[PDB]
């Protein structure tokens, strides 16, 4: 099974670009999850780095739109993004030093993060960003 399945009932924000970027994230996490069941460390690292770069770009996209529109919860929302980015960058520094491995607990963690963040945090910007 794919780790992550996107539906509108679970995750739709009413903001087209954000929904699309979320779908990409889910697909990139699913590839990482599959590779993380192997010992193909170079393929894990390529997919890890591609996912994290995309996630940072998604967060920048949401942040630019929230801040330009004076969205009410912008700074607290960005704080949640920045703590995930710090976790991911720390994981990359360790993984790329040989000091940690990426496995399916890594991808279930990131799944947990997104499945909580999108409904509880991202959906709240829908009225403002869709107006
Ligand atoms: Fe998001
Ligand atoms: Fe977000």
């Amino acid at each position: 099974m794919a780790l992550m399945t996107w539906t509108a009932a679970e995750f739709g924000t009413n903001v087209g670009f954000a929904d699309d970027q979320h779908k990409t994230i889910f697909d990139m996490v699913n590839k990482l999850h599959d590779t993380a069941a192997t010992g193909n460390r170079s393929e894990i690292g390529k997919q890890l780095d591609a996912l994290i770069d995309y996630v940072v770009m998604h967060f920048k996209s949401e942040e630019t739109e929230m801040q330009k529109k004076g969205y009410a919860d912008f700074a607290a929302h960005k704080a949640e993004h920045d703590k995930l980015v710090g976790v991911c960058a720390d994981l990359q520094k360790k993984f790329h030093a040989g000091e940690a491995e990426v496995n399916q607990d890594t991808t279930r963690f990131v799944r947990d993060w997104f499945v909580n963040h999108i409904p509880k945090v991202d959906k709240l910007y829908g009225p403002c960003l869709s107006a």
